[PDB]
């Protein structure tokens, strides 16, 4: 009973730090769009401009919590990078059929967590459009990575993963839950979310959690395998990620 | 012995993070000095254009680890800020006696330990001179605080504190050791660092440890006050924060 308020008190301040971290990046593709010199790059792609904006970009995300910055072109090409001189640069690659760059053209700005197709890294993609004098320029994209958070989460010893609204994992202390799902998922539905490429190539399989036994103050108590560990029982609370439309749950040994 | 090969580790790893958080906010002067926006208000520091920077300050501290993000113009006066809206707006205010403006006019760049005059709060100042095509126009600066640093040092149980060549307590775990001093500090040298503003009005005076007793390995075991706690002794260690001119001292609970 003083584990579930206790719970309840650090679900809360995980949720409450989550969201301060995509809020501040929310920030930053705003103020990237409305700049001239990323407007200037995309009206006149030319070698000397691109360096200029890939050079830029670098030291952008260098200072800043997201792992990457990235300029896409109109046709859905990303013309410069942050990580320009990565092995796994986005520079040359199509991004088109992302709905953060389909979405960002269409209403303005877009958001959405995925599995990265050339980095093989997951996380949250904020899009804002460039406009020009005459219209839609491209999209610029700053993507935010969580291994800071998760690795926080771990070492305090309540594990946690966060869901969207379908239910699937994005974000998890333990990396072997990730994309995974709390709610069953109707084998119509789970074809067009495998099929967007959103979550990689992840099966999305429920959550391998055992004897869950929902309390009545909204807790459960469940079996669950942490690495290194037998099966050990936890109470598990949940907390909406304010801001977002996420879904925090964090896991109490017992 | 064993203590101290622990307290080794968990000071190196201490200044290995501080060295990051520091290096990973050198580029965000560096990117704005070379920004034509910036460029461009300094020559022409119009309502309009002086309210564009502020708004781009504003949302470019917002995603960084810096606190603030101010422009200074010739004279020393700051033109705008990224606390632009806040009662502490650097926005106004004269500069130009700080080693942060003077060194960056003279030299393109310069870095410093501050008690801020307006905030009343301690940091670190990067800055940057902006050139025109004609010459110097002014000083982009950000300034870095250490709150969630020292924050994460307290909650190790390990308190940890970094000094400058001087010996004077920048950072700290505890807030009470800030502006103190490890070493002996001659009445000639004291007043000049004094007048200076550097540290406030900070009477620097000697951190008040007790019973400091070297050993063959480079520690010190010593007597310190905690709060809450009455006296208890510590293992101390101190190594070099790489990429500064800082030392960082480490204590561990006997
Ligand atoms: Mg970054
Ligand atoms: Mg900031």
């Amino acid at each position: 009973a003083g584990l579930a308020g206790q719970s309840r008190i650090d679900a809360s301040l995980k949720a409450s730090l989550l969201r301060a971290v995509v809020e501040r990046q929310r920030a930053l593709p705003l103020v990237l769009a409305d700049d001239a010199a990323i407007r200037g790059a995309l009206l006149s792609p030319d070698r000397p401009s691109l360096d200029r904006i890939n050079r830029k970009l670098e030291a952008l995300a260098t200072s800043a919590e997201a792992a990457v910055i990235y300029l896409i072109d109109r046709s859905g090409v990303a013309v410069a990078a942050s990580n320009w001189q990565e092995p796994t640069s986005f520079v040359g690659n199509d991004y088109a059929f992302r709905d953060y760059f389909r979405l960002a053209v269409r209403d303005g700005m877009a958001e959405h967590f995925a599995m990265g197709t050339v980095s093989k890294r997951p996380g949250l993609y904020i899009s804002r459009r460039v406009d020009g004098p005459g219209g839609p320029l491209g999209v610029i994209v700053a993507k935010l990575e969580f291994d800071g958070v998760e690795a926080d989460w771990q070492a305090s010893g309540k594990p946690a993963y966060v869901t969207d609204r379908r239910g699937i994992v994005l974000i998890t202390s333990l990396p072997s839950w990730r994309f995974m799902t709390t709610k069953p998922i109707a084998e119509d539905r789970l074809a067009p979310i495998r099929e967007s490429l959103q979550f990689g190539d992840a099966p999305l399989l429920p959550l391998p959690f055992r004897k869950i036994e929902a309390r009545p103050d909204g807790s459960s108590t469940l079996d669950a395998l942490l690495p290194g560990d037998s099966t050990a029982a936890f109470l598990r609370v949940e907390t909406m990620v304010p801001s977002t439309n996420w879904r925090l749950e964090q896991l109490s040994p017992l």
